[PDB]
């Protein structure tokens, strides 16, 4: 994830398909490039700029494809929440 720190407020500003961040386990992830390939479609924006930990750990599809979900998270961490 690195050393960059972000406040929840700043992360919230990245809530669009061309500027999409999400928080996972206190980590800030830039998912902008993933928008188009998200198997769930546009609904990924429902948590854009917000915490998606529970969703990513418990939603049926996310569990079935946990390998893909974690791989994508591990390619997108830009910092942590402070
Ligand atoms: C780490 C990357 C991902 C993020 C941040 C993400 C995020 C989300 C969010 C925020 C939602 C909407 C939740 C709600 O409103 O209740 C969602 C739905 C969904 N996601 Fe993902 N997702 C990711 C990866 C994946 C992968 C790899 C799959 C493939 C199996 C997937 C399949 C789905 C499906 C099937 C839905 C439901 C769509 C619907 O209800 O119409 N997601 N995802």
């Amino acid at each position: 994830c690195g050393d960059k720190k972000y406040t929840k407020e700043e992360v919230a500003k990245h809530n669009t398909q061309n500027d999409l961040w999400i928080i996972y386990d206190g980590e800030v992830h830039d998912m902008t490039s993933f928008y188009k390939e998200h198997p769930g479609g546009k609904v990924i924006l429902n948590k854009a700029g917000q915490d998606a930990t529970s969703v990513l750990k418990t939603l049926a599809p996310h569990v079935k494809a946990a390998d893909v979900v974690m791989k994508k998270l591990k390619q997108t961490c830009i910092g942590k929440v402070k």
